[PDB]
């Protein structure tokens, strides 16, 4: 899980959608602020029906 | 694997954890109990990656 | 992830292996050092097992 912050994750918000479209899971980091995460909605709904 | 008990690794968590970060994973033994075992953050992250990416 | 430092972890590692044993993952973090995790050896096991399968 890699980690990023805004600024990269703003000017650079095409590369990261491609490297998540790869299967990989990216954490958003912001100043004075909880993180995020950017991954790809087909896991990220596997993980939820699994869950449910 | 080197395989240790809950007293062994309690009275020795730092050299433990020195063996883990150079590349050792270690189990804990518990009387009574289920098994537990250390190992470097990295590695574990590489594994529960691969694996759940395998299997979703 | 639960996250602990060294001196937590060496005083209460009762309760962090029994927390282990309930499906926690256990984070142990050391000052100038590689973070390490504690969890149950028959989750780290599975998820090796399916990480080797997946490739072969």
């Amino acid at each position: 899980m890699q980690s990023i912050n805004f600024r990269t994750a703003r000017g650079n918000l095409s590369e990261v959608l491609n490297n998540v479209e790869a299967g990989e899971e990216v954490e958003i980091t912001r100043r004075g602020r909880e993180p995020a995460v950017i991954v790809s909605k087909a896991t990220f709904e596997a993980y939820k029906k699994a869950a449910l």
